[PDB]
């Protein structure tokens, strides 16, 4: 129940629109408490919220506190943390329960509060670090051993959206502007009222601004200087909502003077609670209470709204967030946590902006390098992209550092109203993107050894697998090895997101040791994947009709499925009937024919690296017997009304195909994917209770959840949790062991040799140069 | 309560909850009581003992040494009229609490309970809350409670009057199939108890009891595959248990 | 039959006696070695002693050799050793046999004897070194991947006891002085009358005289100079007893000229060794040959004495002991053989006895670190803990050297006559120097980055764990990770051990990833454990009322084991009867409650960073209901009755809990550290005929020794051998994977993989800095 005290849209709307001088707030305290976990934990039967919240009180009152952020902090720190070995760590049986809280609060008030209420031996210096993660010397002994592998990292930009917290503070109007600029959006609007419904982008830039007075007050009082005279006049913190205050005629500024050079670092962060909660150990003044209160509640929702969700990622556009990035993956030690880094970054239209982020991104990785290893760096002071990259000549793999490998992102839109075939525009903004890439690796040959692979991310829905197929060869020429493709995330139907992972298979270029992504299409169960899904599902009529010739592809040779596959085909002949308003028959056959088509490029002959692929459709215009596939294909690219058709919906059942059709469509897939050994990047993620229910389980083999005709399949880690704050490799690797031990009863050696070959498949399917 | 399985009655709950400690020592007896006989909980059995006695000693603020046998002979006494003898048809009950106190070895029980009925302290302590693990017992052991009940439940001939209603998803997870005994939701030692049905739908407008007789008989026949035949004697054995335990007179 | 030859009693006083021109004592020399063999082994039965004589007697007469020093050796060497790959090894098949003959004889002896008469490829320049190993590739490769791991190494301080030989003829007054300050104890007194009867301290004094004087006598012949004019009027080998001899008159010196500048180092024996038998090859004079034999006697029953057993030890505080012991756990090669090594010390009383301890220690490792690695030292020459610790800073975890993880011991003494509590003084005395370890580490912070650890190691049944608890909490605080407790060792019960067992697990502050010791209690099997004891063993009532509480604890859930618990409970609440002299009725479950508060320190209230145990009592104080546990411990504690009881003695029968109900004790002991995730450091070590007996393979799970209930328990290794002169940790690995291929048919894989899951655990669970 303390999380609701922390994370409340209700508790910060009380407390920060009342005045501070008001006392007395239990009762709301405590039904704004019940409102908030209505709201955000509903199943709760609405007593054991009663009870929960009674023995808070009861705790708080007999240990002398008084309701308030101390406390709160205080309860939470004592229940997770403690010291042992070395720093404060989590406990085995709490990780979890850790992980869930820390979906919704952030970790520094509480390790500020464990510093300060029970610190460590007064030996060990202790420099603030996130996350916090439980100890195993096993763990320990093999990540010192082998180290982690990073395959996935492209969520918030690449950092730990606490760190977003700090940086919309140092740049409030920055984070104002790109509010506002995406507020606009429908999309954020909805997301803006689902979480906190009378947001705005005002009162946006209020909280942001009562959020960093209150910072400079708080800052006041942990160096317990004087508490200016101003402060009487502060009787409401809606006050605080502007830049100055209003005394007695006077425009008195809140700012004040602080010890580090950088007021907005978490270093900076920490010290200041730190001393905030010394000071406050006893007791606490009611009305800075409050203010610190509001504080953690004003950082908590915007970290959630973060989390949840172009002007600050640009921010990130220089040697520090990179050299951050590097210096957190390697950890407090000599030799790194982290060996091999894959660091994903959005591509720019612009190529001056593209030269300036790999710039920003070279010399912070050599700045990283530089402070752990001693060598003739040939230019001591690097200023160009090729004075880096001699730099980094230099460097051998002996193993001590990070080694980063560079993928471009490419973000798939949506199909605008009007254009020659769907995705056109789309297309053409990833094709001036590989253009700029193209320009670079040429005017630079050595970055081949740096930029190892494309990866296609974004909504799956917004833009097919067929669509990336041209850029992903010509980009394969141009020299960029190994390609990525997000697949199987997010789908209309579990038969949808696995024929999405056919599709990108026999699509894609995708070489040996190639990885996909989620693929949780070819994990999630038909059992929990429909667990609060309406007995029908809408989809588009181009998804439908595909989807019905992948299941008769796939069910054609299956002795106890030959009825769904008649089905589908006769229902897939139907269905192209209307979507391409066809007189004549078209059996499935030609149907297979058109859509084995849909990786050629549109404008090729049907609509220097590009000259191929412009031709690759000649080769089929040639083939006497391929008129109707090439016609027909023609159609669904060109004809309005065929285009219309394929954006149509329609409903498919839930049970459309038995528990057991879904799982023989996912086996094939699962072999079709062991047979060109392409390997499957997943992190931990909305239809699974508890993370015991993942899908990562059963792909690794464990009893009760791998499937009777699974395959293996090369599972790699990666550390994205869209719904936490201050995740890394390292926790998502002790969340998986502690599950595994705990959960599933393996013991400890068993727990690491699991975890340890997808840690290790990571290595194995590595982009780096070799 | 017997009829919700521990694996869906912990899904979306705090892996603590917190009770009262009145509540929280009967269940700890209640515990011992049920599993002193069990060969494989008898770990469970000992350790609610001891746990009982210790919650005992703050919630009585007792000095002296009581034994989990004389707490159960202090909650055997729960039934007895507060206002008797220790605090025209109400005389029975009146005097009931004179056989107690004429047995001679009820002493300690007897102060006892006058101290859980009057004492402000022992009521404040009782009032107090406490935190419970949610795995404090196993699924087993869990299961083993609600068998005995069950048990009990059948040898006193006692019917289940069991209404249609948190935490389950679809209705095919309700308790009434275990105790209807349908294969896959029935538990290896469970026994018969004589559900009857009942029209109360907290969560609905316009219910009736042919439309829950209904409901019924769709889930058993759509979701479990029983034959019309099978399903509607399956959900006709409960509607013959309403007639067989009405409170109609004859 | 050749080691009663170089190791008997009897063989010593006559050849010491007898003059040395008596010649023909084949008699007596056979008479002594059957009073020998009876001695030591006596279960040989009489007739294959004699026929071992007979043909050891024909070997030396068929090969043209007298009966003596020489030719034992010569016999023993060509049994034995061999020329293979790399200098000389131990047969495979013999290394067992090796190990038991180390048990009596030196090594060194038999190496010059070898390499005099069966020297390998004139190439390889032969340095010595012990001890001798056995050649197999896989064992070897495997230590040069992965190295070795001490965790336990405390038994002659550090060092093997034939070092000790010469350091006791260096300081022949010191070694005198130390035996007879300690031949006023008792202890002492039977364990000289158990191995010589008449030994004294004037006879060992005498005994050390003459081996130095027939050292300097032999070295002269070895030299081959001139033998002095005075050996004449050397007739009788008590001469030698004295500083000089007298020839006519005059009083002459036995001291010569030696080539090294260390004349007492194992280099010079080996090489006045090799010379003399070098020059005695074919023959050698009955006298000096008598004398050679004498010398052998009289050190291999030094060694013996000192293996079965505080001033020779304080001479191991120089940067020499800690030197040569780090070159000797490195190998003879560039890479070092041992990796992680942990150095157990007693902490003195003294502060500067302990900063002087600490100085050479952390400088022996900076010098030995120094002769490996080259690298700017800031101080070439440190002089004080500081410049060391600044030295060693700059070193990294490479791997290339050892690493030291420093464990100060506490030794647990036997409670006085008269203290407030039972073991006051000693609590006493852990309290100074425990403060003085916090002083220190205080005084220098980075003194916790090398002491990783308190080891309490001594004498079990003179001390509980339940009394080392709050120094153990303390220390944690003052800022010692890793904690250590030998338990299991000796005790008056298997089910006593094992209940010692558990109270360190539920009373001492062990983490995850702690080691506890020998734990030999819930290792030796109940069939082997009692097979020449007695029907009844007696104990001390406060053991046995504690050892009926666990069976009760342990045994109450056992459906079939009840009876037993119930049987415990019954005698526990009749023994505490009297020992309390209780008049009223206490049940198991209030003497179960008095028990638990062991781990209390006893003067806290019932009786900075001792603020914290010295309130933890009123926790239990504050609990209304823990009345009369309370008042029964400090009975416990206080009263004299009660202490009187506790010292008196009862009989237990051998049977009293059946194999069965013993081996459910020990697999729920085992059952709690599987759960804690506690090491158990097992060196090899008094039932077990052969080695194949040993528990360790009961722990490593081998089929036949492994019993139904078992749980695995993270074995480490330890090179500790109680009754072995030149013992190393890769000597103890290639016995145990001897054992294995040979006596359990395992292949040299198989072997290989078990011995290297106990090796790994010893990195696993090591105590230094990561
Ligand atoms: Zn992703
Ligand atoms: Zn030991």
């Amino acid at each position: 129940m303390e999380r609701f005290l922390l994370n409340s849209t209700v508790l910060l709307y009380r407390l920060s629109t009342v005045s501070l001088d008001e006392v007395s707030l239990d009762e709301r305290v405590e039904s704004s408490v019940f409102l908030a976990q209505y709201e955000q934990a509903r199943s709760l039967p609405d007593h054991v919220a009663k009870s929960a919240w009674s023995y808070l009180v009861q705790q708080i009152k007999q240990r002398n506190m008084k309701l308030g952020p101390v406390a709160i902090l205080r309860l939470i720190a004592e229940k997770f943390i403690k010291n042992e070995k070395g720093g404060p760590k989590i406990d085995l049986p709490m990780f979890s329960e850790w992980q869930t809280l820390m979906s919704r609060v952030s970790c520094l008030p509480i390790i500020a509060c464990h510093q300060v209420f029970n610190p460590g031996p007064a030996s060990q210096e202790y420099s603030f670090r996130w996350p916090l993660y439980p100890y195993h010397p096993t763990v320990e002994d093999y990540i010192t051993r082998e180290c982690l592998h990073e395959t996935h990292q492209h969520l918030n930009g690449s950092t730990s959206a606490e760190e977003c917290w700090l940086d919309a503070l140092k740049h409030p109007e920055a984070c104002l502007r790109d509010f506002e600029k995406g507020w606009a959006s429908q999309e954020m609007k909805q997301l803006c009222a689902q979480i906190d419904p009378s947001l705005t982008p005002r009162i946006f830039k209020d909280r942001l601004q009562i959020a960093c007075n209150i910072r400079e007050i708080l800052c006041r009082v942990a160096q317990g200087v004087e508490l200016p005279e101003w402060i009487a006049s502060m009787q409401n913190p809606q006050q605080l909502a502007n830049s100055t205050i209003l005394h007695n005629g006077r425009e008195y500024g809140f700012a004040t003077v602080w010890p580090i050079d950088d007021k907005y670092s978490q270093e900076s962060e920490f010290c200041w609670l730190t001393g905030l909660l010394e000071k406050w150990r006893f007791n606490a003044p009611e009305g800075l209470e409050r203010l610190l209160w509001i504080y953690l509640l004003i950082q908590n929702q915007y970290l959630t709204l973060l989390v949840q969700r172009t002007m600050t990622e640009l921010r990130e556009e220089t040697e520090k967030s990179y050299l951050s990035r590097f210096k957190h993956a390697h950890g407090a030690g000599v030799y790194s946590q982290v060996r091999y880094l894959e660091g994903r970054f959005a591509p720019k239209s612009d190529p001056n902006k593209m030269q300036k982020l790999l710039f920003s991104v070279l010399r912070g990785y050599w700045e990283y390098l530089s402070a752990h290893m001693s060598m003739e760096w040939v230019h001591e002071k690097p200023l160009t992209i090729s004075q880096v990259l001699d730099n980094l000549e230099l460097v051998e793999p002996h193993g001590k550092c990070v080694e980063l490998a560079l993928v471009p992102h490419f973000i798939k839109r949506k199909p605008k109203n009007g254009e020659a075939y769907p995705h056109a525009l789309l297309f053409k903004d990833l094709k001036n993107q590989a253009a700029i890439l193209m320009d670079m690796l040429k005017s630079e040959p050595r970055l081949t050894g740096w930029i190892r692979g494309v990866d296609a991310a974004a909504n799956e829905m917004h833009a097919p697998p067929e669509l990336f197929c041209p850029l992903f060869r010509v980009l394969a020429k141009s020299g960029i090895a190994h390609f990525t493709y997000h697949v199987g995330e997010d789908f209309p139907h579990l038969i949808s997101g696995i024929r999405s992972i056919d599709d990108a298979l026999r699509f894609l270029p995708l070489r040996n040791g190639d990885r996909l992504g989620h693929c949780t299409a070819i994990g999630i169960t038909p059992s929990i994947w429909k667990r609060s899904l309406p007995l029908s599902l809408s989809m588009t009529k181009e998804t439908r009709l595909l989807d019905l010739v992948f299941i008769w592809r796939e069910l054609r040779s299956h002795p106890e499925l030959l009825r769904y596959a008649s089905d589908a085909a006769i229902e897939a002949v139907r269905l192209a009937h209307k979507v391409f308003s066809l007189e004549e028959e078209v059996s499935i056959t030609t149907l297979d024919q058109v859509f084995e088509m849909r990786g050629l490029l549109a404008e090729s002959e049907g609509l220097s690296l590009w000259l191929e692929e412009y031709e690759r459709a000649r080769e089929l215009v040639k083939t006497t017997g391929m008129k109707r596939p090439l016609k027909l294909y023609k159609q669904w690219l060109t004809s309005d009304n065929v285009r219309k058709q394929r954006a149509e919906y329609v409903e498919v059942a839930l049970e459309y195909l038995p528990d057991e059709a879904v799982v023989a469509l996912q086996q094939a897939v699962m072999a079709k994917m062991a047979d060109r050994n392409i390997a499957i990047e997943c992190p931990p993620t909305s239809q699974y209770r508890n993370v015991s229910e993942h899908h990562i389980f059963r792909w690794m083999g464990l009893p009760g959840e791998a499937i009777e005709g699974d395959v293996p399949m090369s599972i790699c880690l990666g550390s994205d949790d869209p719904g936490i704050f201050a995740a890394d490799l390292k926790s998502e690797f002790y969340h998986l062991f502690v599950v595994l031990t705990r959960k599933f009863g393996l013991s400890p050696a068993d727990a690491l040799r699991k975890v340890a070959e997808v840690n290790e498949n990571g290595r194995i399917y590595r982009f780096h140069d070799v």
